[PDB]
């Protein structure tokens, strides 16, 4: 298949951090960046197949992306402006991706700003202090305005006329000022009693609407400032949008992110698969198929797309709502990609959806935290395991709708690993970051889980304190049990009893990661190749076929490597050998770089370097070999190509 990449969330509690040219151009603000949608034909996608590809993010702001309005006037749709809690208003060229200019003007947090509809370089922006600036960026100008001291919420400037802005504030009151007559207040609407959430302009000439948290659409003459109807609708963000096709009709949000499209003409009528939490913003796009579309952006953290003439949803984009800690690939369902991010809400990706790049499922009961780890049951389908960083380990039937179970024990800290491997009929093996590794029953996930530290110190010969475990890798043929420990140490046990075979002194900090290299190699020597990576920059690679062939009696350490991986400039978070390949690796980095490894050769192939923040998990996609997954504390999971890759080896 083609890239994809699994976004942040739209940002909540913004009058316009979304919007769009026609043609087929979203975009909405997301975390510090705002990603870019073509919608439309001119997105490229089969017949079936949803007509949208995110395409680009707009990278260079400091802080949270507060607002994002598009240039509308014909032959400039590629200009849009930001606005960010960093204290900049930066103007944007989406063809190259850049900054064009910007302005620090404001001194006080920026609420929003708004593309003048007539002036084609003006842009006006207002911040939570009452502060309004104008600012024409093609001729250098920028006058400074102050109405009243009140927060601003939105701002609107009119289609049809340069000199007049609507502007709606936290306190309820919305007033329209004059900038060619320096910010006078030309209407005050009184009217509204709590926080404005949207000012509408009608499109032909003037009225002009209003939603406000008090659960009421106000709709204005502006000639003699009065309020000539109001609608009251049946926890709460009300954004308006009027339609330009229907003069006379009004589009509304509602009570848990329900859209209204009311008759101007005490009616409405509802849409649709409908948002299931309150909606903030809804943009406008018309195709170059004349298809009139509405985007809606959701505290649900989906992207829904809206078919104005059937009013049905026609598809969905969701979004993570925090760190992508951790992926997993189902070996019984094959593109059964499960996500365990930050928010607390487990991804499932049907990475095969037929007709649909996005088939995400979520699942909402049970967890109530960061999900931190995920495996998969190796045979059975849709069982899959879950830890979280308040200590608790879970397991979920995909295929039901009920709340998973939980162990009735908790580690003392995150749970960073799990793992399945044989009872010491298939247990489940959870570690935390106290340095305990538990053995749960499935059957009775309830009951008493053992660690198994316990186990280790009868069947060894210990006169010491174990180590804090780290990390926990079985082997492939589930014989051979690797646990990584806090001072770099990798300890080798063996098959019933936890028999201590070898320790490995490579790593001298906590190790992150440890994986086996697969059987379906094309050569025996490969299944025991193990790859490990710490709190260094450097990986290393271990040949154990001879002390596991050698069955110790006493158990042997090793101070020597099988090959070292040199390149990256930060911890490891991360590894994972390719299914398709002999000896390939890929790890994740805090250098925010993935590195494609030929580990025999200890050669750097390529590096991915599409992620904004620090990378946290890596997964080889099943089916294509030059295809990989990323995920990083950007808040994003990126499905990247080895082949596209412009990097062999990672920065420095
Ligand atoms: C403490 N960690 C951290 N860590 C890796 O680091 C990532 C983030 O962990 P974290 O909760 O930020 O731990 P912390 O030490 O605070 O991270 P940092 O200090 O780098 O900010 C995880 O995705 C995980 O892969 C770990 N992985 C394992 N296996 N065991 C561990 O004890 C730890």
């Amino acid at each position: 298949q083609e890239p994809r990449t699994l976004p942040p969330s739209p940002n909540w509690y913004c009058a316009r951090c979304s919007d769009a040219v026609p043609g087929g151009l979203f975009g909405f603000a997301a975390r510090t960046s705002v990603f870019l949608v073509r919608v439309g034909p001119g997105a490229g996608e089969s017949p079936g197949t949803p007509p949208f590809r995110v395409i680009g993010e707009l990278v260079g702001h400091t802080e949270r992306v507060s607002g994002f309005t598009f240039s509308h006037h014909p032959g400039q749709y590629n200009l849009c402006a930001t606005s960010s809690d960093d204290g900049t208003v930066k103007i944007w060229d989406v063809e190259t991706k850049t900054v064009v200019t910007e302005h620090a003007l404001h001194q006080h947090t920026i609420s929003t700003l708004h593309w003048s509809p007539r002036v084609k370089d003006l842009i006006v922006s207002g911040d939570e202090k009452g502060v309004v600036f104008c600012y024409w960026f093609n001729r250098n100008d920028s006058q400074h305005l102050f109405i009243e001291p009140r927060t601003i919420f939105c701002l609107t400037c009119s289609p049809h006329h340069e000199d007049l802005v609507a502007i709606g504030y936290k306190d309820g009151i919305v007033v329209i000022i004059d900038i060619s007559k320096k910010g006078e207040v030309i209407h005050r609407l009184r009217g509204h009693d709590d926080e404005i959430h949207s000012i509408a302009w009608c499109p032909l000439p003037c009225y002009l609407a209003t939603g406000s948290k008090d659960q009421t659409i106000r709709i204005w003459s502006c000639s003699r400032g009065r309020g000539v109807m109001i609608l009251k609708l049946p926890r709460l963000w009300l954004t308006l949008h009027w339609p330009s096709n229907q003069p006379t009709q009004l589009v509304s949000s509602c009570f848990g992110g329900e859209l209204l499209q009311w008759d101007l003409t005490r009616k409405y009528t509802l849409f649709s698969q409908n948002h299931s939490r309150i909606v903030f913003n809804l943009c406008p796009l018309q195709t170059e198929d004349d298809k009139q579309l509405l985007l809606s952006t959701s505290m649900d953290r989906d992207v829904k797309c809206w078919d104005i003439a059937t009013l049905e949803c026609s598809w969905t984009l969701p979004s993570l709502g925090g760190f992508a800690y951790s992926l997993a690939f189902s070996s019984v369902d094959i593109g059964s990609l499960a996500i365990g991010v930050g928010d607390g809400m487990i991804r499932v990706w049907n990475t095969l959806s037929i007709k649909n790049n996005y088939d995400v499922k979520n699942f909402w009961q049970g967890v109530k935290s960061k999900v931190t780890a995920l495996c998969w049951h190796p045979t059975k389908e849709g069982c899959l395991a879950f830890g979280t960083d308040d200590g608790k380990v879970g397991l979920y039937d995909t295929y039901s709708n009920k709340p998973p179970q939980i162990s009735s024990t908790y580690h003392k800290k995150t749970v960073y690993t799990l793992a399945w491997g044989p009872p010491v009929s298939l247990a489940l093996y959870s570690c935390g970051g106290e340095g305990i590794v538990l053995q749960h029953n499935p059957w009775k996930l309830s009951g008493e889980a053992f660690d198994i530290n316990k186990l280790i110190r009868d069947t060894n010969s210990i006169k010491y304190k174990l180590p804090v475990h780290t990390e926990i890798s079985w082997k492939a043929d589930g014989k051979i049990m690797a646990l990584g420990n806090e001072d770099g140490s990798i300890e080798i046990f063996q098959i019933p009893n936890l028999k201590l075979i070898c320790t490995i002194q490579q790593h001298h900090k906590l190790v992150n990661t440890i994986s086996w290299h697969h059987e379906h190699g094309s050569q025996p020597e490969l299944s025991y190749l193990m790859a490990s990576g710490s709190n260094n920059a450097v990986i290393y690679v271990h040949n154990l076929k001879t002390v596991i062939e050698s069955s110790p009696e006493s158990p042997v350490t090793i101070t020597e490597p099988y090959r070292t991986l040199s390149g990256h400039t930060a911890k490891i978070t991360s590894v994972a050998w390719s299914p398709h390949h002999d000896g390939r690796l890929v790890s994740a980095s805090y250098d925010g770089t993935a590195q494609v490894w030929d580990a025999l050769r200890e050669e750097p192939l390529c590096n991915f370097r599409g992620h904004r923040g620090r990378l946290l998990c890596v997964a080889w996609s099943p089916l294509d070999p030059d295809c990989i997954y990323s995920g990083a504390d950007d808040f994003c999971v990126h499905k990247w190509l080895t082949s596209m890759q412009d990097h062999s080896r990672p920065p420095q």
